[PDB]
RNA sequence: CUGACCCAGAAGAUCUACUAAGUAGAUCUUCUGGGUCAG
């Protein structure tokens, strides 16, 4: 057995106790093995012909595994029945016999707050120990918190039940909101009243143990000045004003279509004007049906080039010229090969005229973007010193990884890098994800001796995610909130580890600066707080618990009515007829299709299985896919393709999800296939 | 029955920027259902 720390012990003495403790220690000390010691404490207190049961709560599926793992090599030898139930652990056993039957059970929330709607675990009292691992995120409308709102209801409702109790786990609690300490205080209480704690542990007759096991690295500020001469954006920005002028011709009112004033290239707000101006003139009708189309079809065009032209502009900014100028190359192919018409033809003709001066500038050594030098020479200066270090880089963009690996790739003053990629799970429209076992791969991969020593990611690496120790954290242009901040700084606990902020907006270093003044905010009012007496903050909490379950109880709303009426759906990028609402179909509440021989004209097929393309030609706008249902084939279809028209009215309407589009659903019948 | 891959829905959190609380864009996670290949 490993022998416990005296802070490990310090950390657990008020949780052995019985009382409802928010444990609140550094990334690195083993909160796993303290969870240990209280399990262990709790589940042989109960007297014999007695038995005690603990659930344990892990938000990601690789911590639900390793926390399942540890729990069941740890208590093997005690006879205690370990289990857990995941979203691949699901539809095998009816959960209520897994959790009679087991004595340690480790869960993912969601798994829980579906059991408790369906009635199949009918009250938290099953349960002696809850155990919440990541307690921050109980707030909102988060699943800890749907448990939680359970728990409390049943606290103050006269129910006499034996009720649970409730340990968390986390190393900050954050601040929300607050701008000075009594909003902190006032945040800390709220925290506390919705897990029902009534105590705080934190190390305190123990620090030095804790320092020598755990080291907060020093953290650095760097600020570049941006670009002094940009002809790359001197060469887009006449684009831009030419496809604005010839967007211009045809509709003359484009001015008063947003609100949005002042706009300029390449920023946030161009894009919010160019999306405004493209989902407005997607509703445009008039009584010429001919007309209508073509005016529609153009505006389409010009608006999709212009909001490529902004995101080529912004990526230049973060990034090299070339990677921006090969987006606009891939876009302008998909064009080319997507539908080629006169107006297309005119606009691809008029980025081939200025495509060689953009190439001649890109490939220029003296455009370089400063950022990338500052970048490169921190690399060199730390990798110098210590031959063996391991560094891990955090960015915004999934885009932003790859061309960061390939620009380390390409630089020959970086020839010392391995680069490994990391991103998230979820599909986009321009990048595929990344499954779990390819996470797990590239994650055992990365450590010290191993195939990378630097490692590019996204968020996915600031919590819970285990990996092998840093001695050096770069932030590319990255500030969160303080929750973020605390944690990020714990993957470097290594003796003499260092934090890199790399900007060039004086914005994001002065957040980082307000992020650490606000953790002194809350570690003030956290020592304030552990010198009240424990009645007056049970008084407290007790107060604001019964406030938040009266608002809460007030809160809830019904549910408005669907329309009966008939509705067409219309091209959103050419407005040809597809079909109408009432040959919609919907197979098991979530799959949509459509009925009958006319729609099969109205759509052409192109090689998974094939995709489905508006037939009409020139247009060929994507409206769904093909998928296997029992013996057939149907193709099933996207609402944001569409722009929904109502038969009287006429008016049009745009709708992002089905749930948003309220009409008759009628369910799919294999026999209905006849008529 | 195990793995590996894909598709369709829905929910949650975070950040940035707008308009007069909502809106866009980005990042990450979870749950439900439908398929493919190998053993
Ligand atoms: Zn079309």
């Amino acid at each position: 057995p490993f022998k416990p720390r005296n802070y490990q012990l310090e950390l657990a003495l008020p949780a052995m106790k019985g009382k409802n403790t928010i444990i609140c220690a550094p990334t690195g000390c083993g909160k796993t093995f303290v969870s240990l010691l209280i399990c262990e404490h709790h589940l042989k207190k109960f007297p014999q012909g007695q038995k005690g049961k603990v659930v344990f709560f892990a938000n990601q599926i690789p911590v639900y595994e390793q926390q399942k793992s540890v729990f069941s090599k740890y208590f093997e030898r005690h006879g205690y029945r370990v289990t857990g139930i995941s979203g691949a652990t699901a539809e095998n056993v009816p959960v209520e016999q897994i959790v009679e039957n087991n004595d340690i059970i480790i869960l993912t929330p969601q798994i829980l707050v579906n059991n408790l709607k369906k009635g199949t675990i009918p009250s938290l009292s099953i349960f002696t120990l809850m155990i919440f691992d990541e307690c921050h995120n109980t707030s909102k409308q988060h699943p800890y918190n749907m448990i939680m709102f359970n728990y409390l209801d049943q606290k103050l409702g006269g129910s006499s039940g034996p009720l649970p109790q409730v340990i968390g786990l986390t190393a900050s609690v954050g601040v929300g909101d607050a701008k000075n300490t009594d909003e902190a205080l006032d945040y800390i209480c709220k925290l506390c009243a919705s897990l029902d704690a009534s105590v705080i542990a934190t190390v305190k007759h123990n620090l030095e143990e804790l320092e020598q096991v755990v080291y907060k690295p020093q953290k650095f500020f760097r600020k570049v000045e941006s670009r002094i001469s940009d002809k790359f954006k001197y060469i887009i920005a006449q684009l831009m004003r030419d496809t604005e002028s010839l967007a211009k011709r045809i509709c003359k009112d484009l001015e008063n279509l947003s609100q949005i004033q002042n706009r300029e290239f390449g920023t946030q707000k161009y894009e919010q004007w160019i999306v405004t101006v493209q989902k407005a003139c997607m509703v445009f009708q008039m009584p010429d049906k001919d007309e209508e189309s073509r005016i529609c079809k153009a505006l389409f065009l010009y608006t999709s080039h212009l909001r490529k032209y902004n995101d080529a502009l912004i990526i230049s900014e973060h990034a090299r010229m070339k990677d921006a100028l090969d987006y606009l190359k891939d876009f302008f192919s998909n064009v080319r090969a997507a539908g080629f018409d006169e107006i297309e033809q005119d606009l691809t003709q008029r980025f081939e005229e200025k495509l060689q001066e953009l190439e001649s500038v890109s490939r220029d050594p003296s455009n370089e973007n400063p950022k990338l030098e500052d970048l490169c020479f921190i690399l060199q200066e730390e990798y110098h010193l210590n031959p063996e270090t391991i560094t891990i880089l955090f960015v915004k963009t999934r885009a932003l990884v790859d061309a960061l690996k390939n620009w380390i790739e390409g630089n020959p003053k970086l020839s010392f890098l391995k680069p490994g990629i990391l991103t998230g799970r979820g599909k986009t429209n321009q990048n595929t994800g990344m499954t779990l076992p390819a996470q797990k791969c590239i994650l055992d991969a990365f450590k010290a001796s191993g195939d990378h020593n630097i490692l590019i990611a996204t968020s996915v690496a600031d919590e819970g995610i285990d990996i092998a120790q840093c001695n050096l954290v770069i932030l590319y242009e990255y500030v969160g909130n303080v929750i973020k901040m605390i944690q990020t700084r714990g993957r470097g606990r290594a003796r003499g580890s260092k934090c890199f902020l790399l900007t060039s907006n004086a914005g994001v270093i002065e957040k980082e600066q307000i992020n650490m003044y606000k953790e002194k905010m809350m570690n003030d009012s956290i020592l304030r707080l552990q010198t009240w007496d424990e009645a007056v903050f049970r008084e407290k909490i007790l107060h604001i618990q019964t406030h938040e379950k009266f608002i809460r109880d007030s809160q809830e709303k019904p549910k408005p009515v669907p329309d009966k009426e008939n509705k067409k759906l219309l091209c959103r990028k050419c407005k040809a007829l597809a079909c109408y609402t009432a040959d919609v179909r919907v197979i098991e509440e979530c799959h949509y299709t459509v009925l009958g021989d006319a729609f099969k004209e109205c759509f052409v097929s192109r090689p998974k299985r094939a995709k489905i393309f508006c037939a009409r030609q020139n247009c060929s706008h994507d409206w769904g896919i093909h998928v296997k249902y029992k013996t057939f084939e149907i193709p099933v279809i996207k609402i944001e393709s569409f722009v929904v028209e109502d038969i009287a009215t006429g008016v049009q309407t745009l709708y992002s999800k089905w749930k948003d589009f309220h009409f008759e659903k009628i369910p799919f019948d294999p026999a209905e296939m006849s008529k």
